[PDB]
């Protein structure tokens, strides 16, 4: 890297041991961040990897609800953000608001939340899930019929795989990140043709069904594991071809196309050593958020494994 960055990169963490910080990063943070993380992964495997830790203080690379959801299960390790605006456009478009009107409409029906959602949202579902463990988690519950939020293409994929009802919420909620074109498939089966096509169940059904594998970042991860093709066409988000290219150098990782998350990329070398100078931002929230947000994932946990 640049020499400068290399001096960036050797203060954060002369910094992190020197303060008592574990460095937890999301998967689409850009390489450099990843590289200087303890841990990297996706925002349940973060917060629950905290859990385990012996240190009391997280610097948290990533986005305002994945953060959070570190505070939640680790209320009492200090989470601090380089960056309060990084969010996730997505998730703020489902309100507790909307939820409410959505209960008293179908007052039978679970709501569910996938984990890419605000804390605020969160003390008003049932359930939490993962993209992981979407389909399974709502096979499990008794109802057949569920409210889902906030990614209208994960409700459809798992209503596809579990034959229930599924009733998105909000309407045309969804990841610009991963709307891909059905044609980049087409045109990487011509270019590639013993390539395997691994995309995110965030992505538009046409793009889905044109894919190898459907799963997310936690489970593209496991496929070169048991798959050898020599080529994997990954549908998501950019940081994660240099996660997976990290993990298997002995195979070729291609984006099916660029994309890029602007929140995830807000984190910096500049504000993660800006972070650790200043101990700031702190991630603080309200008891009632906690305690609320943290019994859907308890659910979760008590349904899934
Ligand atoms: S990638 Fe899509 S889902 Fe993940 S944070 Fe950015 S916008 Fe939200
Ligand atoms: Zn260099």
């Amino acid at each position: 890297m640049h020499h400068h960055h290399h001096h960036m990169v050797d203060e954060i963490l002369k910094l992190k041991k020197e303060k008592g910080y574990i460095i937890l990063a999301h998967n689409y943070q850009i390489p450099e961040l990843q590289d200087i993380a303890d841990f990297v992964g996706d925002s349940l495997q973060l917060a629950r990897k905290a859990m385990e830790l012996s240190e009391k203080k997280i610097l948290f690379l990533g986005v305002d609800f994945m953060a959070e959801l570190v505070k939640i299960l680790n209320p009492d390790k200090k989470v601090i953000v380089p960056d309060r605006s990084a969010t996730c456009p997505m998730a703020n478009r489902l309100t507790p608001e909307i939820i409410r009107e959505y209960r008293e409409k179908f007052p039978d029906a679970p709501v569910v939340l996938y984990v890419n959602s605000t804390s605020e949202c969160k003390t008003l579902a049932d359930v939490i899930c993962t993209s992981a463990n979407a389909v399974e988690v709502v096979k499990k519950l008794d109802s057949s019929v569920v409210i889902f939020g906030p990614d209208r293409n994960l409700g459809e994929y798992v209503a596809e795989k579990t034959g229930k009802k599924v009733i998105t919420i909000p309407e045309n909620g969804h990841c610009p990140v991963h709307q891909f074109n059905a044609e980049s498939i087409d045109a990487v089966r011509k270019k590639y043709p013993d390539a395997k096509v691994i995309v995110h169940p965030e992505c538009p059904k046409p793009v889905r069904d044109k894919a190898d594998y459907v799963g997310s970042t936690g489970q593209m991860e496991k496929i070169p594991e048991r798959d050898p093709s020599r080529i994997f066409v990954i549908g998501t988000e950019i940081g994660m071809i240099h996660k997976l290219k990290k993990k298997f150098p002995d195979r070729e990782f291609v984006p099916l196309e660029m994309a890029v998350c602007v929140n995830m990329k807000k984190n910096t070398l500049e504000n993660t050593l800006h972070a650790l100078q200043t101990e700031s931002f702190e991630v603080i929230l309200p008891k009632e958020v906690i305690e609320k947000a943290k019994k859907p994932i308890l659910r979760m946990f008590e349904l899934m494994g």
